[PDB]
């Protein structure tokens, strides 16, 4: 039952601007979003915004945007007396209710979600004598700000001229229509998207400006319905109409099914009851923060989807990312597999076909970032729309997680195909010596090479940067040593290609590390990154790889190959699930062999090396450039030998390295390029983290996991609390950074609910 879980994120507040931003540029509330909607709601906070579900959340194609404090706020009236309303509200799984109680009239006001566009709204009214209802609504004026306080005195209408806001009044409610509004980082309108609200009664609405007075009058006590509709096209808004009136027609159905199919999210997925209430509460919390990030199709992405966050900066719309979908995905198989499947097709909808116009030398690539609208590259006008790069890979993984849970061969028979495409693309365009152990990488991109496909790369000596570009002009520059550091596109996207952006083992380090690693002994060289194109015998660039493959890549190709191997003995077609059990255990032979160091204990990358070592494998371990969470890998997806993972372990618990005050980070302490403040150089994050977790219990060393995991719940900061869900952790002090709602902190919170906490 949701009534158990009241306000497991606080969802109050009253926004005062469109961005009504934190810190870090999120918005610093947290709405209510179901069903896949794009718009979202808010708790009234006091008396001020009673009566309403203040700070309409839109999600303006790729961001989320507040279009009012106060809109359908109700007051009443009884015989010419406003009627002064005791307030309580509170949100629940797939609900917010609020109560407004005198001594002869009470409300109750319950908002659900009816459609993947539209919002309903019960306003049941409870009196003896007849009533004057009074709804009034005021759209946000003021554009941007901080922790409540003004970044500028800019308001919405300035900064976007052609947004020209205007409320119109329909025979059953209004509608705020808006321009069309292409700014790329901030607000993307079609000039066709609307937020409309009908009734069940009719009542009479006049317009003064960009605010609204509507009124009603009932004989006594009553049941009114609202539905709120963000229709982002003009065929949204005609297809919506008859969904609304179904919903007024019969809006008990709608109800039901929401109240129903959330019970079934809390039934399904609160598995271990034995759990703390608190630790229930953050299962909860995970729930809602996943389903409330989940997306129903929207433009590019004809798909429901999950996003990282619907109220980040950079994360809300349907920009959806592959590693934060299988992760995504994975979780949610558990609670709402229909969600779950429908991400994992969002993802793959963008794979890369053969006789693509953009990269047809990338057939099979799986795009890092899709979102509403396309990049110029493919048409539309959207700036986050990313092929530089993919993810890892988690993908089979995460359809044979939802396949573990529904049993339906028939979504095997769907994914196996887009997955074996995957796969083959990461063996013919991140495989330079041809070893079939992949490296991370670079596409062929503008923020990667020339026009005629020579690498760019900046060289920078005190406050002089010089552009450059091709490989061996590349490399007589790093020879030479004669600059104080150097960026590299091709080694940034390499290093988005693993997830972890600016981790140690590509390369990033910081001016003052590499000055102490050197004194320390080290050679600058030891960090220098190199690079090799990709070409096909006929001359085609295919993309750039780092020369270094890496254990966390190889790894997943390695579980990834056993899942493909699995679907494909489901499906019927033993040759290949011969093929791909032959290939994992080639890829776990190398992995053992030519990765794990036995001396410093550990797995490490390795550089493809100008001749390979005498063993075959294409060079040494790179620890000189410290230890990461990659070596943990090989123990998560199974590839590891026992003895390996019994040493990776020992790492894994010594507190010099990832035993810290929250454990397992994303550089160990020894690491030369650590630093606690850095997402992927020391920050603990819940993926990585439960990785490890996982890694442990496959190897037996589950009694040591749960003893990191109930550190990590007692370390864990805001945990507890009613704050939205974080990325990611200060190992040392347990503090919380980056976005929140933050999806696959949900899902891996969810999973150690599931797997770990007690
Ligand atoms: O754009 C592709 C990359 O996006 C990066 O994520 C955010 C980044 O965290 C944020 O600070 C800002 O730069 O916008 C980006 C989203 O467009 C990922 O970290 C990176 O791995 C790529 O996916
Ligand atoms: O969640 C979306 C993205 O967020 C970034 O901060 C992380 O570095 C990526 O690995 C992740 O894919
Ligand atoms: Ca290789
Ligand atoms: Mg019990």
């Amino acid at each position: 039952n949701a009534d158990n879980y009241k306000n497991v994120i606080n969802r109050t507040g009253a926004p005062q601007y469109m961005k009504d931003y934190d810190y870090d540029d999120h918005q610093r509330f947290n709405p209510f979003f179901d069903l896949g909607a794009w718009h979202g709601h808010l708790l009234p906070d006091g008396p001020n915004t009673m009566g309403g579900f203040p700070g309409v959340a839109l999600l303006t194609e790729e961001y989320i945007n507040f279009m009012a404090s106060n809109f359908d706020r109700l007051t009443v009236w009884q015989d010419g007396k406003k009627v002064d309303f005791t307030l309580e509200a509170y949100s629940i799984p797939g609900a917010l209710v609020q109560k407004l109680t005198a001594k002869d009239v009470q409300v109750e006001m319950t908002l659900r979600f009816a459609t993947p566009r539209t919002s309903l709204l019960e306003t049941k009214i409870t009196s003896n004598k007849p009533l004057d209802l009074v709804w009034d609504g005021e759209l946000l004026e003021k554009l941007e700000a901080k922790e409540g306080k003004p970044l500028s005195d800019k308001t919405i209408a300035g900064e976007y001229p052609d947004y020209q806001r205007k409320i119109s009044a329909t025979r059953d409610g209004l509608k705020v229509t808006f321009g069309k509004v292409r700014a790329t980082w901030d607000l993307l309108t079609s000039g066709e998207s609307e937020y409309q609200v009908h009734k069940s009664l009719p009542v009479q609405t006049e317009i003064n400006g960009n605010r609204f007075t509507s009124k009603a009058h009932i004989n006594g006590s009553t049941t009114l319905y609202t539905t709120y509709s963000h229709l982002l096209t003009a065929q949204e808004v005609s297809k919506e109409q008859m969904q609304i009136r179904d919903i007024l027609a019969r809006p008990a159905f709608y109800l039901t099914a929401s109240q129903q199919r959330w019970e079934e999210y809390l039934k399904k997925g609160l598995t271990n009851p034995d759990a703390t209430p608190e630790q229930t509460r953050v299962a909860v919390k995970a729930i809602e923060t996943l389903n409330g990030n989940w997306r129903s199709p929207g433009g590019a992405v004809k798909f429901n989807t999950v996003t990282p966050s619907v109220t980040g900066r950079w994360f809300s719309g349907n920009q959806t990312w592959p590693w934060d979908t299988w992760k995504q995905a994975f979780a949610m198989a558990h609670f709402n597999p229909d969600i779950a499947k429908e991400n994992i097709r969002a993802v793959f909808s963008w794979q890369i076909q053969p006789g693509d116009s953009v990269r047809p030398q990338d057939v099979g690539f799986v795009p890092d970032l899709i979102a509403w609208n396309l990049s110029p590259e493919r048409g539309g006008d959207g700036g986050n729309w990313n092929e530089r790069n993919t993810k890892p890979s988690l993908a089979a993984w995460s359809v044979m997680e939802v396949y573990n849970v529904t049993q339906d061969k028939t979504w095997v028979a769907e994914m196996y195909p887009k997955l074996v495409a995957y796969h083959d693309w990461w063996l013919r365009n991140r495989d330079h010596n041809g070893n079939g152990v992949p490296e991370y990488g670079a596409t062929r991109d503008k923020a990667h090479n020339t026009e005629s496909g020579e690498m760019l790369f900046t060289v920078k000596k005190g406050d002089k940067e010089e552009t450059q570009s091709g490989l061996n002009n590349y490399a007589r520059v790093v020879e030479k040593g004669q600059y104080d550091s150097l960026e590299i596109p091709a080694q940034v996207a390499a290093s988005w290609e693993s997830g972890r952006d600016d981790a140690a083992v590509f390369g990033f380090i910081d001016k003052e590390q590499l000055d102490k690693y050197v004194a320390n002994g080290g050679k600058r060289s030891d960090w220098t990154v190199k690079f090799a194109e990709n070409r096909s015998q006929d001359g085609t660039l295919l993309g750039y790889s780092l020369l270094q493959e890496s254990v966390d890549q190889a790894s997943y190709m390695y579980s990834d190959n056993h899942y493909l191997a699995e679907m494909a003995t489901i499906l019927g077609k033993p040759e290949e699930a011969k093929r791909y059990r032959q290939l994992a255990q080639q890829l776990a032979d190398y992995i053992n062999t030519c990765m794990f160091d036995p001396t410093t204990q550990f797995y490490y990358d390795v550089r493809i090396e100008d001749k390979p070592l005498a063993n075959g494998c294409a060079g040494k371990p790179i620890v000189e450039r410290g230890k990461g969470p990659e070596g943990w890998s090989p123990l998560f997806n199974g590839a590891a030998t026992q003895a390996n993972a019994d040493a990776v372990v020992k790492v894994m618990l010594d507190p010099k390295e990832f035993n810290t005050f929250v454990p397992l980070g994303t550089a160990a302490l020894t690491n030369p390029a650590f630093g606690a403040d850095i997402y992927w150089r020391g920050r603990v994050w819940v993926d990585q983290f439960w990785f490890g977790l996982k890694g442990m219990e496959r190897y037996g060393y589950r009694d040591d996991a749960l003893k990191l995991a109930d550190t990590f719940f007692r370390h864990a900061k805001g945990l507890t609390a009613d704050g939205p869900i974080q990325a990611n952790y200060n190992p040392l002090t347990g503090a919380q950074q980056g976005a929140p709602n933050f999806s696959w902190s949900a899902a891996h919170l969810y999973m150690l609910y599931n797997d770990f906490f007690r």
